[PDB]
RNA sequence: GUGCUCGCUUCGGCAGCACAUAUACUAAAAUUGGAACGAUACAGAGAAGAUUAGCAUGGCCCCUGCGCAAGGAUGACACGCAAAUUCGUGAAGCGUU
């Protein structure tokens, strides 16, 4: 039945009014998880993936720097038990990089040409409006 | 998008600045051709009588094997009027100069 958790010791204080929406939130992967492929191409059925952790993350985010409803205590929780992810938490603390989807969206080894996604190019300096869903990720414009 | 703006200046909008700077064999396709060693009919082991161990040779024939081992019927093929340059003696008969 839960997240089947890996610590055993008891969760910390403000667990019990975070705890409806993260396993609502964790209802939603499980869902993505099962949804078959069919006219959904390649790249595209994994994309409610990425979104789906972007969320849970962000959802972690918002409570503890901007909203400050949660302690170090819980929120360092919520980061071992795999609610959040550390090291997009840390890429949304730099100037430029605050509504990044996927680390793979900012990752030089995984393109052609040793650069970003063009989902991280500012949307004023494509000046026509073109469409673009990053094959990645599914963004549209982090920037 | 975020923040700073002793920016207009309200907490509404706008202005400037800073940071952030180019994914993808681009398909969820449309097409396009080639193969298998199975049946189904005909077919039956090389060595000058018969029964036969094999080891090679060669390459527009390959298979199993990690193999520069070893096997595959000695793995198979090989069975061919197998003619490559280059001529002359002697006698006789007929016609001709
Ligand atoms: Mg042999
Ligand atoms: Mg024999
Ligand atoms: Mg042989
Ligand atoms: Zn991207
Ligand atoms: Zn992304
Ligand atoms: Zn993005």
């Amino acid at each position: 039945m839960p997240k089947v958790k890996r610590s055993r010791k008891a969760p910390p204080d403000g667990w019990e009014l975070i705890e409806p929406t993260l396993d609502e939130l964790d209802q939603k992967m499980r869902e993505a998880e099962t949804e078959p492929h069919e006219g959904k191409r390649k790249v595209e059925s994994l994309w409610p993936i990425f979104r789906i952790h972007h969320q849970k993350t962000r959802y972690i985010f918002d409570l503890f720097y901007k909203r400050k409803a949660i302690s170090r205590e819980l929120y360092e929780y919520c980061i071992k038990e795999g609610y959040a992810d550390k090291n997009l938490i840390a890429k949304w603390k730099k100037q430029g990089y605050e509504n990044l989807c996927c680390l793979r969206c900012i990752q030089t080894r995984d393109t052609n040409f040793g650069t970003n996604c063009i989902c991280r190019v500012p949307k004023s300096k494509l000046e026509v409006g073109r469409i673009i869903e990053c094959t990645h990720c599914g963004c549209r414009g982090c920037s």
